[PDB]
């Protein structure tokens, strides 16, 4: 709790007389202490009045001798704020939110989905889907394949001379593909109000079927068998669970979904959305159930072995014997001397069953206000989530993510409208973005500006900044700081101690989890390219 208004009164004792801004705050303090209520919200935006209170006083009499005590008030008010988060705390909805959105879920994620299911027969399962999308993977595929070698052969005649940047491929491919997707978007657009109201597959079917060569009644297979599959196993279809409550989040959602072709993206947007409405647990479908935190203390680990590559192995090994998942990977486990295996091999194989290999989740005890996290490499990282349904920081997070699309497509929508090519839109693109740039949005708008290319390019990462990490990071510094709207700070994985995904509970560093889906890196690139050109032999 806070200081009494009487205590307050003798702490900032001033000779001189009482501001109004002062008596102002004095009364939103002494209001607070009262607060006869047991709802969190009610009391954290209390909290937050008095702290504004505090802040204009502060910003006006910057000479008050006041401040000192003034300041030690808005200490105790950030710790109040966690005092508040961590009571009336109960268990989170038991639901497990997994998210495939665009084509065939994979046997290899249902591999990944099982584990978790075994361990939590008490959570519900729901594999959420776009029903009207299954062909979206393969659009982007023929996309991206044929752009690719548009651009070979283009360059055919030096993309093997040493000092040849494979970035020079990378630009000239994204001309090609981004004319293919104004292309497509364009038809689209001149189909989706036709009154034969026709679907997201049905309008990709026709124009692959036309534009890009394809068999109909294969798409069509391909579509009902991913329909299938996907109903018999937990599957869900968002369009028919009222999760996107008004059209800017449907559009949002729309544009990642069919005009970038960001699978990950759109499923950025999903997962908040279903967390919302449901509460539970979100996860990609490359996390993996937590290892029990003493199953592997008897054994050490070596001083060259890097802690990552040590969770690793501890993975490959638990799937060495049990065999979970065929064919789990060992690289790294077999490069283990002998004796170390044989000390894996042993505890392992004494183990019984999958219920003490992995901890069950059980209670995930969590308060109205928050949501957790996991973090990774000093970050935040959403692929991990709890969240009671309705959550005050869920809203938040949601609430940045819709404030920076529209800023994004406050300055994109002319660029693209514009018919230009793919170098021509993003000057105009960034000739405005850029011009209303200032100290508190410069980063950003440099996280943005090739947003474009995400997926498509290497280190294109804007996502990050629109509907992954950096809009979770915004929102914990609006929460924890009694701010709003906040674009310029992020807070970081030593920052949110209290928001973290609780660690025995969860397995990242899977062996899905090593490589992505929405993007890649420059070795990759420089990797990607090469297999390319090989195989263009
Ligand atoms: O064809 C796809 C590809 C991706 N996804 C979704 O995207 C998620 C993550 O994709 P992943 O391949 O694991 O890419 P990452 O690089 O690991 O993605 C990171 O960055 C993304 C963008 O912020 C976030 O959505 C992820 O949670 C975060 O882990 C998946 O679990 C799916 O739900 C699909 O639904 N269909
Ligand atoms: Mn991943």
């Amino acid at each position: 709790s806070l200081i009494s208004k009487e205590e307050l009164i003798k702490l900032a004792y001033s000779i001189r007389p009482r501001e109004n801004e002062y008596k102002t705050i004095l009364t939103n303090l002494d209001e607070y202490n009262k607060l006869t209520t047991n709802n969190n919200e009610n009391k954290y935006l209390q909290l937050k009045k008095l702290n504004e209170s505090i802040d204009v006083f502060m910003n006006k009499y910057k000479t008050s001798s006041r401040n000192r005590a003034l300041s030690n008030l808005k200490k105790d008010i950030l710790k109040e704020v966690i005092l508040i988060k961590n009571s009336n705390t109960s268990p989170v909805e038991k639901n497990l939110h997994f998210v495939w959105i665009g084509g065939e879920v994979s046997d290899i994620a249902l591999e990944y989905i099982k584990q978790w299911a075994d361990i939590n027969a008490e959570y519900n399962i729901k594999l959420w889907y776009d029903s009207e999308a299954f062909l979206v993977n393969t659009l982007k595929k023929a996309i991206v394949e044929s752009s690719t070698t548009e651009a070979l052969q283009l360059l055919e005649e030096e993309i093997q001379n040493p000092q040849f940047d494979n970035m020079k491929f990378y630009k000239k491919r994204m001309e090609f593909i981004y004319d293919r997707q104004k292309r497509f978007i364009n038809y689209y657009k001149s189909q989706i109000n036709k009154p034969t109201v026709p679907t997201i597959d049905d309008i990709i079917k026709s124009h692959l079927v036309s534009e890009y060569n394809r068999d109909e009644t294969v798409l069509e297979s391909y579509r009902t068998n991913s329909l299938r599959k996907i109903n018999s196993n937990h599957g869900i279809d968002i369009r028919a669970n009222s999760l996107f409550t008004e059209q800017e989040l449907l559009n949002i959602y729309s544009q990642e979904l069919l005009n970038r072709g960001n699978l990950a993206a759109a499923s950025d947007i999903v997962r908040l959305l279903a967390l919302k409405n449901f509460g539970g647990v979100y996860l990609d479908v490359d996390m993996l159930p937590g290892i029990h935190s003493d199953l592997f203390k008897t054994i050490s680990r070596p001083s060259s072995i890097g802690l990552d590559r040590w969770e690793m192995i501890k993975l490959e090994a638990i799937m060495k014997y049990k065999k979970y998942i065929n064919n789990y990977t060992s690289e790294n486990f077999d490069k283990l001397d002998q004796q170390l295996k044989d000390n894996f091999k042993l505890i392992i194989e004494s183990k019984s069953e999958k219920s003490e290999i992995f901890s069950k989740l059980e209670n995930l005890n969590v308060s109205d206000l928050e949501i957790k996290i996991a973090f990774a490499l000093g970050s935040v990282i959403n692929q991990a989530l709890i969240s009671k349904q309705g959550s005050y920081l869920t809203n938040l997070v949601i609430e940045q993510v819709k404030n920076r699309y529209q800023f994004l497509n406050q300055h994109l929508n002319p660029a693209i409208e514009s018919d230009n090519n793919f170098t021509d839109t993003t000057k105009i693109f960034h000739d405005s973005l850029f011009n209303s740039a200032t100290a508190e949005n410069s980063m950003f708008l440099t996280k943005i500006a090739p947003y474009l290319q995400v997926g498509f390019m290497p280190e294109a990462r804007s996502t990050i900044s629109l509907s992954g990490p950096g809009a979770y990071a915004s929102a914990y510094y609006d929460f924890i700081n009694l701010q709003e709207n906040t674009i310029e700070k992020t807070l970081k994985a030593s920052d949110l101690i209290e928001f973290k995904f609780p660690e025995n509970n969860l397995s990242q560093l899977t062996e899905q989890e090593i490589n992505s889906l929405w993007s890649f890196d420059q070795a990759s690139a420089k990797y990607q390219f090469e297999k390319y050109v090989r195989d263009y032999t």
